[PDB]
């Protein structure tokens, strides 16, 4: 499984997961706007964070 792992609006990058069967994208806003974190797995998040856990290559851009 290949998942995006770049932050926010950075040029996209991916990593090849080593066991995981989800990718994730998590996002919320601060005083500057939207922050995005991306990687392998499907983590628990703090309430009020937006989360996508998806199951296909590069699904979390």
């Amino acid at each position: 499984l290949e998942c995006h792992n770049q932050q926010s609006s950075q040029t996209p990058t991916t990593k090849t997961c080593s066991g995981e069967t989800n990718c994730y994208k998590k996002w919320w806003s601060d005083h500057r706007g939207t922050i995005i974190e991306r990687g392998c797995g499907c983590p628990k998040v703090k309430p009020g964070v937006n989360l996508n856990c998806c199951t296909t290559d590069r699904c979390n851009n």
